[PDB]
């Protein structure tokens, strides 16, 4: 990445998510975006909080997105 | 992995599906999983065909695996 800690830490989630997408060029579930940015930032998912919705909203806003179709599978026993 | 690509190719997508997941420990979208599995056969995703609605509807089946509501996204631009 071309960004340090501190550069994200002034990003929207958005944009954070968006270079994690033309890095990873993968798609990726919601939550693990969630995660991989939470890890970026050094903090807990948790404590995005209030920028949970905010980031839902804005990749429903933001043109370069998509919402597959595509079923996130995963174990029984994670949950 | 224990197993090779000649076992793999004895097993059902689901078997290997579950041995990815074990593994990855990570929810991944379904399309991911054709990938994973069809380059762990040395195959296209293309050619695995008429075992892809059979590796759906397992997954189905089987108690082990959850669809989760978590939401795919990726880019415009791949698409
Ligand atoms: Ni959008
Ligand atoms: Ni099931």
């Amino acid at each position: 990445k071309q960004y340090s800690q501190e550069e994200l830490k002034e990003m929207a989630l958005v944009e954070i998510a968006h270079e994690l997408f033309e890095e990873h060029k993968k798609p990726v579930p919601f939550q693990e975006l969630l995660n991989e940015i939470a890890s970026l930032l050094g903090v807990k998912k948790e404590e995005l909080g209030d920028r949970i919705a905010q980031f839902y909203t804005d990749l429903n806003i933001d043109g370069r997105f998509l919402a597959l179709s595509d079923q996130t599978w995963g174990l029984r026993s994670w949950y």
